[PDB]
């Protein structure tokens, strides 16, 4: 008899899945990391040449976290020292190599304790930001040129953004953007002064003696939230005599008038520059356009190039206003908005105009502009078969939107019904990755014919080990409430028999644009808990959900804790009526946004749940950060909807619990959803005297990422579902 | 059939212990508390009269927490707004009742947020301490006069205790103690400046947005400790002088040359006061006798009546110096000190010779002096029948010690084998409070012909209520162990039958001058455990327990987690012996000491044990207080004791836990044993992959005394237990 997927196999990643990540570097090559040496690709023949050896360093002294070869591809910027902070933050120490003079540049070295550092997007220049500071850097041995004196750690961020700013609006510590061929850098600087600190204990090693507390400038749902300010500065007049000057562009009246978040920028052409604004109240944004003035040595952005973006059922965005992608002399653009239907779809703008023309239009949504010619606009959609969970490449011609062409729909529709793209620089050539439903799938294409060209990847060494595995299923389907479709997916036992009856686990996000019902092949906990244990672990897209039309999304706004909640236990409610389904034996989990669901779910009184498992959960929209909270649901005060906020919280539901298992689990250094949330929960199922289950990690964090704090968790979690499940 | 002591009998306190809590007001009348009425009985004949009536504060306007009346009987302090700080310490709001006027005092009020008060001993002056500074009212309604000017939050305590001296050197809040017919005030004053602060967040009620973090100054072992001064002012002169001098009381030379602390302050004359300073290193202390010098106003301490007090094998006295018992003329006292055979005895010493004279002897120990007269002293022992567990109160003749009587070995022999006692003001009466084995039982009894008056409190009413109970038995014994007697108690199931096989847990304390098998009659967990759910509950007093002698308490030495972990194995080996203990069910459990040793039982590799609990362990000794921990350990130093201190941590026995289930708890606002010890016992588990039950208690501390964390604690202990034993 053959072997099932295990805990060990999901713990030890004993089947893993190949990648193809190559890095575009022309219209025409790219390069990808083989046996740790750096190889050249010419995209036409799919030849190729050594471009970096891995023997180049091994006298380096350090080992080398990653490698940024510079656009022009003269130089190698060397990263060391790696040592993480946030999701997307971290600090590390730097060296440039010469690729030409083949030498390690010793003179003028990038600082330690770097926090953030970038290439030109031409040529080899550099800006980097130390001690929350912008400097820049003509050559790589020549002396850096500071452009900003007033960074103070935890108060001033100059070139890199704050906690929130990181986390929630640009999901990336970098707040610098270089102008396309390098002339001007863009900046942003974040003022936290009378932004709260969030405290909490860090233990460390053993050896430390007294706990350090560990203090972020955080701002909770309604506290006093950082202030921004946008800059521009000419990197070509720089002196070693004076200090740079920096042009300031202000946000328009419209902003300015109370609080306020920068949401994006995006270069159009080497004078202009796009930048769009969001309200507090997160439901108005304003795109600014604005020109350098060659005399004045200004940067104006008209009136007349001003375009607004607001919504009457919800928020802008999925989770903020989308970027735009303009045309090559930068007098138009496309953009993703939500169009009168309530779907989002293409429009294209003339800068000067109000009016934009939809390009696309159907009861489904563009998930992202891709590329874009004087012909062709490329983009990811759910159109095909109508089916929200799967996403396909498609080319629209700009001289006549009637024709639209799906370039990946049809390439191998049984095993690859989810994609995602790379285009090459001035999109000749195109990189497929198909993640399922079957295994990913890497392939390169040319774009004048959409020649598929070659295989890059097919990951044929694990469909081999993976013969020998009784692997499970995946079912993607729909019910139907209130005469709208909402989709589910279950992970199916090997072996799925309709007449036997089998436990089911409902594994849940359910957060404002979240998608659980998908395409996508996955090696998960889900994987183990169907092959090893039997067990179905379903998934429910509800009301709230994303990429199915505003009606949906928008359904949740102001009133987080409601329909979500309720349509996870109705879906479940659903699924205990299938004849395949032990009702006796239903389960819920979910971490982040899932642990609040799951928790909102166990105490809801429903009597549908036998027990459940909550990870870092949020226990009350008071407790979170103000960008993601308040887009959701306002502000906490009486005159908008403190009410809301009050009665949406899972304390008070403490007494409900009493007829369920529950597990509460929370790492102790979590910076995104504090300990705190979980610590209240307990405390109020205390004094309720409900029994529960709980488990904290020390020192770890959002993630419980470690490598054994990962095992020790999924372990723990597994003991608890099949004790629930009388499983041996 | 009747019903057992279960759970719910246990958290309710469905089987009430009566008390008798009396308050002597003078040689011959206490107060008593009945029915809310305070009332006054005069002891020689047992009649009353009603002191206060309930009434009296009905139009109060506030819950009253407690009451003092002054020395005199003509003021009452009233005690409202009680805001817990540690184990001693609160804040509290004071109003001033004058019995005479039968009127509240409106004017020159003690101040809100008051830290400690007390009458002077005769009379009706106060001493209060406010805002860290120390203040005396010579009249209720007369404006304050300030003592010190020092005083600041965290820093500077002036007749207050710090964290440490308050937890333990003085077991109290207060630092001032009166002169007999409060002529002088002495003072200790504490500086904080350079110790460090043990940091912890409180999340407090759901309300609050941002969780506080709490920071007290905390030495923990080898740490910086606070530093110590003595003075002494004559309140006689603060109406004649605009400003009243507080004269320093130096420590000695010997005590000067390094860190030391003030462990003991005993008035002995009007104008004579005793203090004993004790070494960092806790084996060597000194008594200074200082008279107070009326022609200079100086307190000048004689070297001739100095007093050294040393140990050779450990540490000075049972936890510090026992306090003198000074004769009327203050010319002689007597002191419990360790004898040449290592048992403490009373020693009878002229303050000006240094040798003293042994006025009690044999292998057992006097626990304490109780009451000194002109021709008798009184003091508790534990000599009768040799048992170390029992108290009785003796008398000694002090013109012939040979002549000893016990005044309540005989009084009820079979009920009552440990008694305290609470004399009258000149000790002409006293009341007995027998605890056990029997019903708690309060007596009183007149001083001149040792006669019983009458029966206070016999428990009669919850006699009645457990005839109709299933109660356990208790069984006190002894093993004998390399020649040594080590003694043990079990709470047996009803009806306990010898030949049959019951599961067995261990109760642990086993911490230095720890006693855990005794005469005491207690209504607790162990008493459900054994008459509900049929497990014997056993303790077990090994190498380093007290009242034995100075060869057993002193065995763990500069050894803290080695042969009291030992012997608590091997108590389990002889358990096992005995022939009633079912092997395959043995657990272990404890709290604070208890909680390390049980960790340090379970991480052995031992076999013996199937599970345990440990509840707010100490896990590494770096971590605890300076005065609890180098009393035993000394210091962490490599010329020290540091290689102990590092090879007797429970994290460094982590992979043996893979033998056992564990089950971890401890409250999150612990300012004792800091949340931190557990937080690393569980990242050293979930380091070696061992899978354990955790319980955080949110803003619970040492005691997780909260009524519904207590309730919450001891309900998800007994599923363990339960589970662990496989009893449905
Ligand atoms: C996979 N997944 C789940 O299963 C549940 N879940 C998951 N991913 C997620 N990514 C996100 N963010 C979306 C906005 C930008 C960035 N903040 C990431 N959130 C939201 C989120 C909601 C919350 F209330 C508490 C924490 C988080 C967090 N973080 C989830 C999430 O809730
Ligand atoms: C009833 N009981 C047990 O069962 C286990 N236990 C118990 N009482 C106790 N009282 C004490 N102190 C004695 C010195 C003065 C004052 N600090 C109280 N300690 C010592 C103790 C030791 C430790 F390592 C961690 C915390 C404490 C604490 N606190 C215990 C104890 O350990
Ligand atoms: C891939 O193959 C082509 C040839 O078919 C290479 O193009 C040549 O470039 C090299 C040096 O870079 C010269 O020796 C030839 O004269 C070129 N021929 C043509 C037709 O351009 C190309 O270098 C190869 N690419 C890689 C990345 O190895
Ligand atoms: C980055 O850190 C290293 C280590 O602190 C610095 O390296 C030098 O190397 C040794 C120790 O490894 C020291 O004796 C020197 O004081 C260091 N300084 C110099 C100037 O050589 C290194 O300088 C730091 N790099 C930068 C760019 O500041
Ligand atoms: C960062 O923002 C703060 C305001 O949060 C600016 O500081 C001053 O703010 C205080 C209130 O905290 C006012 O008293 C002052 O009038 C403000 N200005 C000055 C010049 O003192 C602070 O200046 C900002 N810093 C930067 C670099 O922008
Ligand atoms: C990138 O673009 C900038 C801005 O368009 C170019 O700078 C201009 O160049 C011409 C010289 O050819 C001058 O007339 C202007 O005064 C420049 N403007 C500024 C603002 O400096 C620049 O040449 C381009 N750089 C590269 C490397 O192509
Ligand atoms: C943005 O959302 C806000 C909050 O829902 C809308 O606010 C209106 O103004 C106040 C809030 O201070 C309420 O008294 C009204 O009920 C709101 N009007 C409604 C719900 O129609 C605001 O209208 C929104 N902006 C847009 C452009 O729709
Ligand atoms: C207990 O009883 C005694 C004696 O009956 C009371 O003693 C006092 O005796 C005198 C006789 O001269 C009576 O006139 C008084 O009633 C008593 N004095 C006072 C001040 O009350 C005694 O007071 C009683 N004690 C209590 C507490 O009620
Ligand atoms: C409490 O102790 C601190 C030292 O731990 C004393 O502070 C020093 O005071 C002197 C003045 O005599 C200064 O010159 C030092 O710089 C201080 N040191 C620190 C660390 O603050 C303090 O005076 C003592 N306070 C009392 C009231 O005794
Ligand atoms: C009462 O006397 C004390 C002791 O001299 C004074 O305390 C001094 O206060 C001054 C500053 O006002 C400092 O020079 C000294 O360091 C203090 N010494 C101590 C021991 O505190 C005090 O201020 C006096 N109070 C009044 C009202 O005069
Ligand atoms: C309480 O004791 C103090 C100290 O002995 C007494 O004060 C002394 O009184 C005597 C008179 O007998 C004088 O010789 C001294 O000058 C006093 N000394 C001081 C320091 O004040 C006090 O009188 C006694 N008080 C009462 C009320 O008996
Ligand atoms: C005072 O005691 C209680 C109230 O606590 C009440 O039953 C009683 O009537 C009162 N007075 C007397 C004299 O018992
Ligand atoms: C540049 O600005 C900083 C910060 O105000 C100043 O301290 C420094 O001296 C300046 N240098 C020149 C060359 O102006
Ligand atoms: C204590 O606080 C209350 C409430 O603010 C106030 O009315 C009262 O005057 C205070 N008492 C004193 C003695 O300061
Ligand atoms: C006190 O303890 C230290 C450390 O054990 C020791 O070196 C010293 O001699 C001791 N004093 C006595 C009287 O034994
Ligand atoms: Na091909």
């Amino acid at each position: 008899t053959r072997k099932t997927y295990t805990l060990t196999d999901y713990l030890k990643n004993t089947y893993r899945l190949k990648l193809y990540s190559l890095r575009w570097i022309s219209d025409h090559e790219y390069l990808y990391k083989q046996e740790n040496n750096i190889l050249v690709f010419n995209a036409e023949y799919g030849n190729s040449s050594v471009f970096l050896e891995n023997s180049t360093f091994d006298e380096f002294g350090h080992s080398i976290n990653d490698y940024s070869i510079s656009p022009d591809g003269q130089f190698i910027l060397l990263e060391y020292n790696y040592v993480k902070q946030w999701r997307h933050s971290y600090t590390a120490s730097y060296d440039i190599y010469d690729l030409n003079k083949r030498q390690l540049i010793t003179e003028e070295r990038i600082p330690n304790n770097t926090q953030w550092v970038t290439w030109s997007p031409v040529g080899h220049k550099l800006a980097y930001v130390w001690n929350n500071d912008i400097y820049v850097k003509i050559e790589p041995n020549l002396p850096s040129y500071r452009i900003t004196w007033t960074g103070k750690e935890d108060i001033i961020y100059n070139g890199i953004t704050d906690w929130v700013y990181e986390e929630e609006v640009f999901s990336a510590y970098s707040a610098l953007w270089w102008s396309p061929n390098g002339t001007f850098l863009a900046y942003a600087q974040f003022n936290d002064t009378e932004v709260p600190l969030i405290e909490y204990s860090f233990y460390s090693d053993e050896s430390l003696q007294y706990p350090k507390t560990v203090r972020v400038p955080y701002p909770k749902a309604g506290a006093v939230n950082p202030t921004v300010k946008f800059f521009v500065v000419n990197t070509d007049s720089l002196s070693s005599v004076t200090n740079a000057t920096s042009i300031q562009i202000t946000a328009p009246a419209s902003m300015l008038i109370g609080d306020h978040y920068l949401c994006d920028v995006t270069w159009a052409t080497q004078e202009r520059i796009s930048l769009q604004w969001l309200r507090r109240i997160q439901n108005y944004s304003v795109m600014d356009i604005c020109d350098y003035d060659e005399s004045s040595g200004r940067w104006n952005c008209l009136v007349a190039r001003q375009h607004i973006e607001m919504s009457t059922t919800g928020w802008v965005g999925r989770f903020r206003p989308s970027e735009p992608h303009f045309t090559l002399d930068g007098n138009s653009f496309y953009k993703i908005i939500s169009n009168e239907e309530g779907y989002r779809h293409i429009c294209y703008f003339q800068i000067d105009k109000k009016d934009c023309t939809f390009i696309t239009k159907g009861t489904w949504e563009v998930i992202g502009i891709e590329a874009l010619t004087s012909d062709y606009l490329y983009y990811i959609s759910n159109e095909y078969k109508g089916m929200p969970g799967g996403r396909n490449l498609y080319k629209i011609q700009l001289s006549d939107y009637t024709k639209v062409t799906c370039l990946s729909c049809e390439l191998n529709p049984e095993r690859c019904q989810y994609y995602s793209v790379s285009f090459s620089k001035e999109a000749k050539y195109y990189q497929l990755r198909c993640s399922g439903p079957g295994l990913p799938l890497y392939t390169l294409h040319s774009s004048v014919n959409d020649k598929g060209l070659r295989v890059l990847e097919d990951n044929s060494a694990l469909d081999k080990m993976l013969q020998n595995v009784q692997m499970p299923s995946k079912k993607l389907d729909f019910i139907i409430l209130n005469e709208t479709k909402f989709w589910y997916q279950m992970i199916l036992p090997p072996h799925f028999d309709k007449s036997k009856k089998y436990p089911l686990l409902l594994d849940v996000y359910a957060g404002p644009c979240s998608q659980k019902a998908d395409t996508v092949f996955r090696l998960n906990w889900a994987t183990y808990l169907a092959s090893t244990e039997n067990i179905i672990v379903a998934s429910f897209d509800g009301r709230g959900s994303g990429y199915q039309g505003d009606k949906i999304m928008h359904a949740i706004n102001r009133r987080l804790g409601t329909f979500e909640v309720e349509d996870q236990i109705e879906a479940a409610r659903q699924f205990s009526k299938m004849g395949f389904v032990d009702n006796k034996r239903i389960a819920i989990w979910g971490w982040s946004y899932g642990g609040y669901v799951t928790s909102m779910v166990l105490g809801s009184g429903s009597g549908v749940f036998k027990c459940g498992i909550a990870v870092a959960p949020v226990s009350r929209w008071e407790y979170y950060d103000s960008v993601y909270t308040e887009r959701y649901m306002g502000l906490p005060t009486p005159e908008d909807n403190l009410d809301h906020y009050r009665n949406s919280t899972v304390m008070s539901r403490a007494e409900n619990f009493k007829q369920v298992e529950y597990l509460l689990i929370h790492g102790t250094a979590d910076d995104n959803v504090h300990f705190q949330q979980s610590a209240q929960i307990s405390k109020a199922l205390v004094d309720v005297g409900v029994d529960f289950q709980a488990m904290w990690y020390t020192d770890e964090d959002h993630g419980i990422a470690s490598s054994t704090a990962h095992q020790h968790i999924y372990t723990h979690m597994s003991h608890f579902i099949k004790q629930c499940f009388s499983l041996p």
